[PDB]
């Protein structure tokens, strides 16, 4: 247990090194994940006028938070559904980064529209520049989506403690969407059936709803199927419930998407995950 914070950088990595091995994970994930527990910590600070955030995490970032790093994907970006448009958002993230926390800053690169098939709207990416007392420290992809149905409506209130195990004391509070609300995206997401050109590729869903299955307590099995038809019906293409089929090039993209995570019951094939999805699809169905 550290008595204060990194002096500087260089304290901060070697810290990092240290809490991987104890850990046993691998320092540049560990470091991904600090940087985007920092980045939440100058989200969090936009705030409606009743001190409800204005984004929520989604996507595999809410995995990561919820499952921890051993048992979830490498998530790419802190994705974020916003409650304001992203010039707004920007601006304050902005504001945040240039006033710091805990020793850490950041600068946030311009909002560039981004092309995802099947989504409603186009998403927003840009990155933030993180330094630690003035040194180079890390970049975050970061991305922001458009509500969608009442998905922020709620949130839940997510802990890490890797900062902590750094020495740096200031709680982390990062709100996250639902899983109600992320199992009917990615429900979404993973069925959809594209235009012929175009394919979907997004087998590495059928890992995420899995580890999302892992999380949904009974209770919440009636809101979930509730939020699907939300989402499906906003959406307004396939119909709920929906046929969790598999596309030829998906084996390898779904093993891939496996990587590391052996020591979980994870279907061994893609048509199998396909099929434990489907069973999801009608244990939510029937919950009426
Ligand atoms: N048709 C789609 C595509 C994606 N998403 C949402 O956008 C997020 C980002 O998707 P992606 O870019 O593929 O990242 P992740 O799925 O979160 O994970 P990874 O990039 O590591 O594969 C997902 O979590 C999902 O909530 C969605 O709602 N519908």
């Amino acid at each position: 247990p550290y008595s204060s914070p990194p002096t500087n950088l260089r304290s901060l990595r070697d810290r990092l090194t240290q809490v991987a091995e104890r850990q046993g994970v691998v320092f540049g994930r560990l470091q991904r994940h600090v940087a985007m527990i920092v980045v939440a910590q100058f989200a969090a600070t936009l705030t409606d006028d009743t001190g409800a955030p204005l984004l929520l995490v989604k996507g595999g970032s809410s995995l990561e938070l919820r499952r921890g790093i051993p048992d979830s994907r490498t998530s790419k970006a802190f994705d974020t559904v916003a409650r304001r448009d992203i010039e707004l958002i920007h601006e304050q993230l902005a504001d945040a980064g240039e006033t710091g926390w805990e020793g850490f800053t950041a600068i946030f690169t311009a909002p560039e529209e981004i092309d995802v098939p099947g989504m409603p709207v186009k998403p927003r990416r840009f990155t933030a520049k993180l330094s630690y007392r003035g040194r180079a420290f890390a970049t975050v992809p970061i991305e922001v989506s458009s509500v969608e149905a009442g998905n922020a409506d709620q949130f839940d209130t997510l802990t890490s403690d890797a900062l902590g195990l750094v020495g740096v004391p200031a709680a982390v509070a990062v709100p996250c969407m639902t899983i109600p609300w992320q199992i009917a995206q990615k429900l979404h997401a993973v069925t959809a059936v594209l235009e012929e050109p175009k394919v979907n590729d997004r087998a590495h869903d059928l890992v995420d709803l899995q580890l999302l299955e892992g999380l949904l307590l009974d209770a919440d099995l009636m809101p979930t199927r509730s939020a699907c038809i939300a989402i499906f019906e906003a959406r307004a293409q396939h119909p709920w419930p929906p046929r969790v089929a598999t596309l030829p090039h998906w084996p390898l993209i779904y093993a891939g998407a496996l990587e590391g995570l052996d020591h979980l019951e994870l279907a061994r094939t893609v048509d199998a995950a396909a099929q434990a999805v489907q069973r999801f699809v009608a244990r939510i169905d029937r919950a009426t």
